[PDB]
Formats: C-alpha cells, structure tokens, sequence
C-alpha cells in the first residue's frame, strides 16, 4: 500500500518546494528556506505523510479520488511530514542530539547553531501556507488546521513534561514512574505520530462525526504509546546505521521507558548503580547503565512487550475499526511492528 | 485611549492564565505554561495588545460593545502580546541578549537554558487555543487564526533576512545596504507590530474588505518601519533603565539603520576603523563603533528622521484612514512617536 505510493509522493516535494519558492526582496530567505526544507523533511521513511494518501485512497469514493483531489492528499501529506521535521529540529537542539536521518543534525552544521530555531518556525509556518494555497476552498479546510494546531499544542505539552521530568545534572529516579511515562508518550508522540495523518484523510473525505474520530483516536493513541517505547528501546539498543540517529537517553537524564522498567526490576545494589551513573556524559557511566539494563534483561522484557502490544492493538482493531475499512489501520500496523 | 484602559487589559491577564491552566496527569506542565506566561507576557508597555482593544472601540458600534464582546476584544489583544512574547523568547536566544523588560531574559534564568525554544512554542500555541475558546462561534474566526498565521510566517521570513545578514564573525559591510535595510524591517517588525492589532480590531467590527485592509497596511507598515529603526538607535543610544534590555547589535554583527546611515558617511579611514571592530564581543571594539556613530553625528541624524518619518504617516492617514476614524491611527502614532 506504501510501497509504491512512496514514489508519486517523494516525486510531489519538488512541487512544494516550488510552490513555497511579495517580491525578489525576501529572495535570500526563500533560499535559506529551500534549504531547510532540503536538509530537514528529506531522508526519513515519510510513514506519517504516507498514511495521510493511503487512508485518502481507502476512505474516499474511486470516483472522488481526482487528480486535484490526489494533489491535496499528497499535500496535507507533506505538512504532516513538515511539523514533524518542525519538532525535530528543535527536539535535537534540546536534547544535544548529534546526528539525524543518517547526517549531522541541523543546528550541529557549522554556520547554523541556535539559526535552527527560526528555521523550526519556518517549517512549522510552511504547513498553514500550504494548507492554504491548496485547501482554502475545501469544506474541510478549518478542521484541518484545528487538526494541525491541536496536534501541535499537544506535541509541546508532551515536550514540556519530556523536559521537566529530565532536569540536566539532577538525578532524581523517584520521578521515573510508570505513570508519569505513559503521560509523557500519550502527549508527545501518539496525537501527532498517527492520529494527526488518518484524522487529516477522515476529515478530507468528509468523515468529521465525533465519535468515529474517538474510535480512531482508541486505536491509534495506543500504536503511539508503542512506537514512543521502541524508539527509547532503539535509543540504546538500535543499530544507528538503521535509526540514523545516535542515542542520548541516558546522558541526557530522559524518564525513558527503559529506566522505568529497570526500576521496577533493580535490587537495592542495582538501584545504587543506576543512581550513581544515570545521567552524565561519561561514556563509561553510560556503559554500566547499559551493562545493568542488559542483566536486568531489558531486551526480552521488550519483546515481550511488543508481542503483548502487538495483540492488544489488533484486539482495539477489531473493536473500533468499523465503520472505516480495518486496512486503514492494518497497513499502519504492519509498518510500525 | 490607552491610560485607563490599560487596567482592565492586564487585569483581564489572569482570567486568560485560569482559562489556559485533559487530565491532572499533565499538570506539571501547565504550572509550566503558567510560569511562562507569568515570566514572558508580563512587564511590558502592553501597546500592541491594547491596540486591539482601543481599536475595537473605535471601529464597533457602542451598542454592539457588550459584555462578551469585550471580553474577545481583550483576549484577542493578549493573543498578540503572545505571538509577541514568543518572538521575543526565541529571538533573546538568537541573539545571544542578556536582558528583557528589566529582568535576566528566560533563557539566562538558571534550570531554564535551551528548554526555552518549547516554551516559545507553548507561547505561540496559546494563541490558537484562545481563539477557538472565545472566537470559534464569531464569523470573523477564520479571518483571526489566518492573520495570526500569516503574521507568524512574515515575521519570521523577516528574522531570517536578520540572521542571514549577520553571519557571526563574518564582517562583510558591503552587505550592509538600505535596500536590504528596508526588507528586513519589514518583514519582520512591520507587519505583526502595527497592521496585526488594528487588522484584528478590523475583521471582529466586520471590516473584512481588500482595500480597506491595504490601506490601512499603507499607512501601518511605514509606522513599524519607523519603530524598528527607533529600535536599532534604542540598542545602542536608549537608556537600559527605560528600554529594560542590553544592545547586542554591534557584537551581533547586525544590519542596524545605525550601520547602514555610518556606511553611507564615513570615509575611507572611518569605513576601515569600522570594519576591523564591527561584530566583535570586546568592549574596546564596541567603544570604538558608538565613538565612529557619534563623531559621524549618527544621533542627530536618527532626530531628523524621527520628524521627517513623523511628518510622512501624517501624510499618509490624511490619504489612507478614510473610513476609519483617524483617531485610530493617531492614538498610535502619539504612542510611538
Ligand atoms: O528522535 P528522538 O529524538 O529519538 C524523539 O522520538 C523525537 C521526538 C521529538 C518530538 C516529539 N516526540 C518525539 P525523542 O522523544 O526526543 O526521543
Ligand atoms: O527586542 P530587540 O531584541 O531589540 C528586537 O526588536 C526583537 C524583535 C524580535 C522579533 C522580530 N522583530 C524584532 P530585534 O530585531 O532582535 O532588534
Ligand atoms: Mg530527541
Ligand atoms: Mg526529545
Ligand atoms: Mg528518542
Ligand atoms: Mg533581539
Ligand atoms: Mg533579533
Ligand atoms: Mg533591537
């Protein structure tokens, strides 16, 4: 379903690069945000700006399905793909992050540095522009940017409670709950990973009823909770040559879902060990974290996991997938597990 | 206009924080938000946001000035004091500033640092979130989230034109031109300072027309020309006591109207005196730029073009108010000028 859609739709970034490239005065930035653009929403696997044709494709009627109709589903694809590199950008900065998508991060290129914020606005600026130059006349058009917004807000209060729960220098192990980890994860990754992209093709053909969004949401907000634990599992156990990114967790003081798990499991000893280690730059603090994480078993407890998730999301499948096709959702968890 | 309507603007401040501050589960992060806003919004001159309010008692028929409407007239007013403050958060960090409003900018604050870029975020989402919670049954809703968007994405156009002319430790004076002068300041000060709050005042009395909204741009984007350039003479000759922040511009390597008027007087001598000490952080070098500025009579220059620059938006709102009340504009110009 993907596979050969992606094609058609990395094809489609050039045109918005055009359409977003009033006078020659402003030429200089236009440059710069071309080249933002350029560095910054290419290179990823593009599954959320994907979901957004893919669910078009399935929920909307063939007859329905025209060419401009297919230029506004790739187009709303592209903002999806856009506000995630808008959170990207700065979530790298914030983090100390040294490589993304294979490359150095974007404020760690010499001439960039702490420019990256503005470039981040800039990003997240295009999404509204693009929405529209093509939406503008849509009857869905003010849900769509509601839907953007929202999503942003959420993503922040996510990102608020990432950053409050990882104070830098300041080891407190006592706020790593499991409680306070299912908080973070449902605000910063689940509304705008996979919610944002199948609310988006729902509302573009025409489905905007309350509780078919809530039933989507069940489904979805749970397949978010899953990719946010195995992105921290990938963190320190991911090959960085298939992540494209290298992992910050521990030096970095993050409630992740490994540290969470680890505590539930640790000895005294163990617990004196994690506390004495977590959270420092050290490259050998580091590794005995990973040593503790690696005879606490963490790894198994993490594929065990995934089966466990794997069947509950299938289990939400079949009870809130009507009315909409259950491809829609089967397609995303393929991809995803 | 503004002097006893002020009182009622601020006071009106903690109804927005209550009705900003969905489970108790992310509650530490909107005692996060609340810090923000508390720090962020607060110890201003509150202008822009009382703009909306004096303008929209101007321009709505008394009868039509209820309770409710009031109450979106001063949300609406604070919602540009947002898009303000989270400029001014993210640009502090760019421009490497030390102090706001006559306290240590939020960035500087101790356990704050790079955490600020997602509260400059938060900031901005605020705004859409109090235009849905008061204005999303007004017919004027889609005409406000489209201007606050479109002055997001104008303004930071404007602040890449800034950055992209002040390329650290690169002095590079034959970049430093007023076309390029005049193109940055408009985009990034003009259009959010002015045209945003009186627009506003304008689409919620019902003036939605193309020309009525042009010629009011007319007549605003001269006005915030005029304050950018009395910003940049505020960097380095304004009293920190009554401007309530430190000038970076020199260290910064700015396209200051100071180094663009110093470029089009000085003499070979003079242009080499500038150009060896322009963008550095050493007093000495700083000292040596301001001594350049005052020997070239930069000061008296900055005064003739206050008048000129005053006597020009008179011109202009006796050709372009009509039908707005002049008073409108007037209010303004005796506040900046
Ligand atoms: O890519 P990362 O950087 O591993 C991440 O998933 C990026 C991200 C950014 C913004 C919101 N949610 C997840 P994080 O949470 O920092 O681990
Ligand atoms: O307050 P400043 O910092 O003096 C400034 O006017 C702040 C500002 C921020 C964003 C857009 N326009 C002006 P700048 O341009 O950096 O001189
Ligand atoms: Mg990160
Ligand atoms: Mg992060
Ligand atoms: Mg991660
Ligand atoms: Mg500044
Ligand atoms: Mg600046
Ligand atoms: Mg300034």
């Amino acid at each position: 379903v993907y596979a050969q859609e992606k094609q058609d739709f990395v094809q489609h970034f050039s045109q918005i690069v055009r359409v977003l490239t009033g006078h020659p005065e402003i030429g200089d930035a236009i440059a710069r945000l071309k080249e933002v653009l350029e560095y910054n929403a290419i290179g990823g696997k593009y599954n959320r700006g994907l979901t957004v044709v893919v669910a078009f494709r399935e929920l909307v009627e063939p007859r329905k399905q025209d060419a401009d109709s297919l230029q506004r589903a790739w187009t709303v694809g592209w903002c999806v793909e856009l506000l995630q590199a808008f959170f990207l950008v700065a979530d790298d900065i914030m983090d100390s992050s040294l490589t993304r998508r294979g490359q150095i991060c974007w404020y760690q290129k010499p001439g960039v540095g702490l420019d990256a914020i503005n470039d981040a606005n800039l990003l997240e600026a295009c999404i509204y522009r693009l929405l529209k130059l093509y939406c503008r006349e849509q009857p869905y058009y003010l849900n769509l940017i509601e839907l953007f917004l929202q999503s942003s807000y959420q993503t922040e209060i996510g990102q608020t409670l990432d950053l409050l729960t990882a104070p830098q220098g300041n080891v407190d192990l006592v706020r790593f709950t499991e409680k306070r980890y299912k908080s973070i994860v449902k605000y910063k990754a689940a509304f705008y990973s996979f919610y944002l992209p199948i609310a988006a093709a729902m509302y573009m053909a025409g489905i905007d009823g309350e509780k078919e969004h809530a039933n989507a949401k069940k489904i979805l907000l749970e397949m978010g909770e899953f990719f946010q634990i195995q992105d921290d599992y990938l963190d320190l156990f991911g090959d960085p040559s298939v992540t494209g990114k290298i992992g910050t967790d521990i030096q970095d003081n993050k409630c992740s879902w490994l540290v969470v798990q680890c505590l539930q499991r640790a000895t005294p000893e163990q617990y004196q060990i994690l506390k004495e280690n977590y959270g420092q730059k050290e490259a050998e603090k580091v590794a005995r974290v990973k040593a503790l994480y690696e005879e606490l078993d963490l790894p198994a407890v993490f594929l065990q996991y995934e089966e466990d998730s794997y069947s509950h999301i299938m289990a939400l499948i079949e009870q809130y997938a009507a009315p909409l096709p259950p491809a829609v959702f089967l397609g995303l968890a393929r991809k995803i597990y």
